[PDB]
């Protein structure tokens, strides 16, 4: 369960810009909420279109789509703004989980002490509004809590994304991750080379990350691709995911190492669409969680650098930004370019 | 019958193209890359469009503009009238099969259509239409071939959304080609006797639209209970039906029901699964709700079937996407268009 959508404040903002037609995108967990909000915005004399795509991140604003169907503004549900040009005014509506992370921490004090005294703390957007609490709880348990600001991909200090761990590139003895799943903790472990403890707030269960099984798993993908002469190098037109330059360099780099390479342009990168092409292996230069989560081997940019013998240590593929001057609000935000 | 790589290279070389994007449908994925390597051998940077293209109603010109491509190559289909943001070379696919042989085999069934007949085929046999015409006249028929509107590329060519080439004077309609969908489309859109002849198998079928129209009445009945409706547009350039979509939303509301306009690119159920809507209306390619093998677990309707459900239409009508008048005809070969 989440905190309820702030329907009133969104309309107050929409009324401020006198928007008449709005497109609302939403991720898989907020489909019922999207229509729920559309009914409320229509009840206040505003036309609403729902974006039928399943959204995966603020890296994919549907602003262009909003323009093509003549919407004044864009409502983006469930994610916080990351730095992007926006062709229409966009209201970002972050989702905040109500679960108590301090309760989850108090259950696992013993495990956290194993990380060290000075510890780096990280969480995902659903728990970011409780990061102040967790810091205060940990400091009251003798910890020095180090939280990184992160870069322009990131909306709040201490926030991680599947594609970015800049908040964890600060001084510290170990990393605590507050959230569900193992991809973020795995990525933190690989990216920082530090011990990572992952605590799931919904179950209070904990997890000591060991990336070796994941890295071995990836190396078989690399080894399987070692015999391939025909590579496809994939970009995504999603605005915060397009990495044309880097993809071109991978193409150039493969050709310069006796391989054939073709740049491939997609929106949603999914293998099922590629099965007819003649390529023997693939490199995704987009959302890193796509190859890291296909009947032919699919590699990240870093991994193809390893395959070519230009890099030795394994590296998570991250999309970085530059410096971020200010922090997104713990609430709805509105941006335009 | 070939991908004329040389004619394509020369078109590109003329217009100063240096970076090109190539679309392909499912059956020409390998040819797309062979062409790409050819053009690259000739100092032209080439990207492939990783999407699977389902027709010329879906040009990748905006995508090409996004990645700095100064031209688009669209393999496997012919031009339909659409604005395009980059020069685009259409490379239609043409089947080799001689069709006259299948006509002669079945000349007795063809005569059952009447003296004056309407002759139609798909794009991959459109070059055979001149031969089929001369033959059928030489056997005594009078051969009427409709020109079609601006979504059609050549006279006598039918598309899954468009049977305008068949809306001409004539007793019955002959269709030359394989498969069921197109003949069935002709029968419903013209309510005329339709004879289909497969040029590969020399097999014939007299199309009865009975079972099809019954299955569609079945769908409409499943929606009579529905209170909440999703009305879908696809932003594919040649499919976007925004005004016709808004009209259905206004109509559904004007008849008690709730209705919401849903914007998508590729239309399929899985993406809408989380929504609360009890039934869907697709205002786009009509072959999405009509040619559904059962991926849609909720009732999905065409605009015309909606008017039947709200009680505004008596007889079933095929949902077509109609263009304006076509002043010229596309070549039998590659075409190049910029707008
Ligand atoms: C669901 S989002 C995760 C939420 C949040 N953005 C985060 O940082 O963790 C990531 C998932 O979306 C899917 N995804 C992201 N970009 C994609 C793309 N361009 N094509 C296909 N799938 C994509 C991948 O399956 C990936 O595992
Ligand atoms: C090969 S395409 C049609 C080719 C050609 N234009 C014609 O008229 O026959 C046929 C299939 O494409 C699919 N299709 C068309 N538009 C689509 C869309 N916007 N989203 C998902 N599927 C689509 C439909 O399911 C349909 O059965
Ligand atoms: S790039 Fe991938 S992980 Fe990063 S925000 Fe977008 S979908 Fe999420
Ligand atoms: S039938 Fe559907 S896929 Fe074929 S041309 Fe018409 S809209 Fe495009």
């Amino acid at each position: 369960m989440l905190h309820e959508i702030p329907k009133s404040e969104i309309l107050k903002e929409l009324k401020r810009i006198g928007a008449k037609r709005v497109l609302i995108q939403s991720p898989e967990g907020l489909r019922r909420e999207a229509e729920e909000l559309a009914g409320f915005l229509e009840e206040n004399n505003i036309e609403v279109f729902l974006h039928g795509e399943i959204n995966y991140g603020a890296c994919d604003p549907a602003d262009r789509e909003a323009k093509l169907v003549g919407c004044d503004a864009l409502i983006h549900l469930g994610h916080s703004y990351m730095k992007l040009p926006l062709e229409v005014p966009t209201i970002f509506v972050p989702a905040f989980a109500r679960v108590s992370v301090v309760e989850a921490l108090k259950e696992n004090i013993g495990e956290i002490k194993k990380l060290g005294r000075k510890i780096i703390v990280t969480t995902t957007a659903q728990h970011i509004h409780q990061l102040k609490e967790a810091k205060e709880f940990l400091e009251s348990e003798g910890f020095e809590v180090s939280i990184g600001r992160g870069d322009s991909r990131i909306s709040w200090p201490g926030q991680v994304l599947g594609c970015n761990y800049s908040v964890a590139k600060v001084r510290g003895e170990g990393i605590l991750f507050i959230g569900s799943g193992i991809f973020h903790p795995l990525g933190l472990a690989v990216a920082t080379r530090k011990k990572v403890l992952a605590i799931d707030p919904y179950t209070k269960a904990f997890s000591w990350i060991d990336p070796e099984r994941f890295i071995r798993k990836r190396w078989a993908q690399i080894a399987k691709a070692m015999d391939a002469k025909k590579f496809g190098v994939i970009v995504s037109i999603k605005k915060g995911q397009l990495r044309l330059a880097e993809a071109k360099r991978i193409v150039k780099l493969l050709k310069k190492h006796g391989r054939e390479a073709r740049l491939i342009v997609m929106n949603d990168v999914n293998y099922h669409k590629l099965e007819g092409f003649p390529f023997e292996a693939y490199v995704v230069v987009a959302c890193p969680r796509v190859p890291l989560d296909w009947r032919k081997p699919v590699l990240t940019p870093k991994e193809v650098e390893i395959l070519l013998g230009l890099r030795e240590e394994y590296e998570f593929d991250e999309i970085l930004g530059g410096p971020r001057e200010s922090d997104e609000p713990f609430g709805i935000s509105i941006h335009s370019t």
